[PDB]
């Protein structure tokens, strides 16, 4: 008779694993991940910051791209996260071992990271990755500064309880560019209504749409570039179609409301 | 050009995942795992002890077999481990959540369990499983008692730094039966000589062969039943060919010495 | 010249350490702490729940009072917390070791408990106690059930980020009694305005006053009994002067507003 | 009647808390702790290593002395430990927060550090300090390298299960100086015989005396300088009376044997 099933790997679309060379976003900020997963390197005079790392197998590629930017592994000071799912926080444990960087995250993200994404409220154990510890717990609105560049956290729970937007002001052409790295606002396959593991899920998403609308933003980026209409594969045109924060929140809320009604409709 | 490779699942021989009904080993001790992975249930008047759980996907099967033995999930008091690899400690996190059982383990096993088997000294991240915490740290020779049944730990590092044998005295036919659950003594694909991550690996294995030879033992069991010549599929004959501790240690040391010479021979 | 100062113990008023016999609050609910620190035992047909434990040195007294109630150490299933300061979560690590109970707490409380109250946002390292791990992370509004008794969490951040109210329905004289165990709403010596470690502190307190006002409540209790006008020393009259949730929130908000104005006034 | 006792601070002799200016031990190695607690700074071209930090309240003094040596807080790369008691690992959590340094330690030291020294096998909760996590787990004989300087770990369990000696080769007057930082070999107030929490304590101490005798050593230092006959207060004569490793082990074993006989004599 049937044995128990084999473990199943977390597999993703090939484009999520397609390496790309560093793509400059602003004077200090570079996309160094893959064509379809964001990993932002912010280079300061006193070390570098990494916002997300993508999938677990991207660790070596990130370090290669850091080197192309002039950033040795030991020059990475800080890792920040949008949320601690395997496709965004995947390589954090290995990056910490190889660079000595600290991780700063809120308490929800810290607990999810420390169990390697296992016992996910919606996905169970299907997206487990190597666990890592947060070295600094941050609060809503708290400012983290590296090399004089200030990163502000904005909690936007929903996609995960610890989902966070990060904002900072870079420059281009002598003018300030307020960058907003807003987290995912999707709820893929989630039970939204009356979820015993997340009883206030709908209230949190609804508040998070409003938080995203209010972010300081001249240039929006998202963990999945397509969610904000970026196309990392087309170089200097990558940002051309990028959404505003208002438009990103509006699109996400329309999808959310439609899913809520479909969930009511079985 | 080539994308990065997909993550690869830890896949195992089908027999390792083949469920079996509880097989009685002695008056209080039952094999409740699969045909080719040991999971021992020891039933006391004040709750049950589980020694190993096998693969992550075995959690539900273990609880089903516990129920057949009269053990409700909440009746499981304690989980002990041979070593914290995915094929023996796989379901520990889920079992803790569903039963409330505590885990007792030495410090090496505790740290490996808490990172879900990631950053393995020999296997890297290939056998990651859901992380779990140890609630009680135990020392070499320490006695853990449940319902009056005393379990003694014997450290036998090598296969993992935290590899542990557990001994207890059960009964059969009114006579004592000294059970020894000795850990794996294999080194599959390991660099044995001059390993920078495990510099005293050879000294530890050699000492562990001697520890196994000295265990109090009328009946030897091992995490992989074939390592001690058990055959769980043949019921009342399962133990017929089981090795002594002396013979298990001798076979393991001969394989180890041969591998050492082959490693010297490239 | 002066050596560095000696470490300073966290010392408290004597009444906080004055043992008392169990005081019945409702049919299943007992105050089993000290005259001036709440520790609530809820006894079910399938084990007991403890809400808070007081100071670290109260562990033995709590177990003595449990025994007087018919609760053996192993009968304690679950520990819940108001917040993870030393005077309320102090003995949690020792209670877990001696009872096997699981701890359920939100992520903020879990991270503070796991560092033993060290690096407190307001108190630094002055109130460090033995660290403990949370076995179950709970979300706002999540229901935890033991022996059929359902406990609902209501997040009320401010006094700590993880501050939680717990509600359950007990009985007395054949009628339901909705019990609300609401956390502290004090801010003792806290910098309220522009606090870089807690930038939205004021917004959180203000929301928490509203949450407390809305709790289902026939009988309010608080970690410090005086905060809700209980007097545990007078037995059957202990609850006579107890505040409503509305009155507790109103008193706390008036104190908060006054402190805010004094902080503005240097 | 009597309330429960107040918590008691871990108080130490004043000389353990008496700051001193940096005292040069060899070309790259400086004592930067207090007159009676060792904290060794090793300065490399690629950052600094700290071996022990003393008491929790010494964090600021250590950073001041680092600054006098030209080491900014961010220049500290690595913290190593002799053992994780409050008088040697006390300030590790704060140093990690303020410097970004990683901690490397064996599994036993890592688990004790992570519970802040609470639930000590011999001292209970009396010497609890702020918990910290180890970022790198090291094995017996493993080499950790910073700026080209190689530090080798030698496990010497007894005083704690995780007690470790660290060796490295510095220079003086153009000649190599093999430095051995050997851990404590005391057993203050310990039950040595038949200790249920440490059943092989005597075997471990006896092996550790032999390990210390075998260390590569031109210059021995110890966490308590008096244990190896150092006197940090007399500057250029501080090392004059320092013991050899053989003499340190011999003195420690004689004290141990005498205590064993006194323990046998009640
Ligand atoms: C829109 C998506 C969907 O894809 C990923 C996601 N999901 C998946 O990759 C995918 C899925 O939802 O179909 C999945 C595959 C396998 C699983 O075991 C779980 C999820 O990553 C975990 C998720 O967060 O839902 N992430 C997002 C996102 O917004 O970040
Ligand atoms: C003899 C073996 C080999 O099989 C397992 C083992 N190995 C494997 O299952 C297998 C292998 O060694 O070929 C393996 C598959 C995939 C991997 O990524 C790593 C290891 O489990 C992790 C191991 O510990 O070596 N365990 C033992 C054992 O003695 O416990
Ligand atoms: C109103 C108070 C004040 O007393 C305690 C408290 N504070 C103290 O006990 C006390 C103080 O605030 O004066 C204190 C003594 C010593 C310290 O190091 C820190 C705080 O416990 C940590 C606190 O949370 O502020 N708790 C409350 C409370 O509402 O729970
Ligand atoms: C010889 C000693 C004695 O002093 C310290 C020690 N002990 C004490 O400081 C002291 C004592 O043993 O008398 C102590 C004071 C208070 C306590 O709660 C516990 C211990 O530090 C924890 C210890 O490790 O035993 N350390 C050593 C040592 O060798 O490192
Ligand atoms: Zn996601
Ligand atoms: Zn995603
Ligand atoms: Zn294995
Ligand atoms: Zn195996
Ligand atoms: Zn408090
Ligand atoms: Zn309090
Ligand atoms: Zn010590
Ligand atoms: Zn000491």
């Amino acid at each position: 008779e049937a044995p128990l099933p084999q473990l199943r790997a977390y597999t993703v679309d090939a484009s999520w694993l397609q390496p790309m060379a560093p793509l400059q976003v602003a004077d200090h900020t570079w996309q160094i991940g893959t064509e379809d997963l964001t990993a932002l390197l912010v280079q300061t005079a006193e070390g570098a910051v990494l916002l997300d790392g993508g999938m677990p197998q991207m660790a070596g590629h990130l370090l290669d791209n850091m080197k192309l930017r002039g950033v040795a592994p030991q020059d990475l000071r800080l890792i920040l996260l949008s949320h601690a799912h395997a496709d965004h926080a995947g390589p954090v444990a290995e990056l910490k071992r190889r660079t000595g960087a600290h991780v700063a995250a809120n308490a929800e993200t810290a607990v999810l990271l420390a169990r390697g994404g296992s016992n996910d409220l919606h996905f169970g154990d299907g997206i487990t990755y190597p666990p890592a510890s947060a070295d600094r717990i941050i609060m809503d609105g708290e400012v983290v500064t590296v090399g004089g560049i200030a990163f502000t956290a904005h909690f936007m729970p929903g996609h995960t309880p610890g989902s966070t937007a990060w904002t900072w002001t870079d420059t281009r052409d002598g003018k300030p560019v307020r960058i907003a790295y807003a987290d995912s606002l999707s709820a893929p396959g989630y039970q939204l209504k009356g979820n015993p593991r997340y009883p206030r899920l709908i209230e949190d998403y609804k508040r998070s749409f409003a938080t995203v609308r209010a972010l300081p933003c001249d240039l929006l980026l998202t963990p999945h570039p397509g969610a904000s209409n970026w196309n990392y594969a087309v170089g200097s045109k990558a940002s051309a179609e990028a959404l505003t924060c208002n438009a990103y929140a509006d699109a996400a809320e329309k999808k959310f409301d439609a899913q809520l009604a479909r969930e009511t409709a079985g």
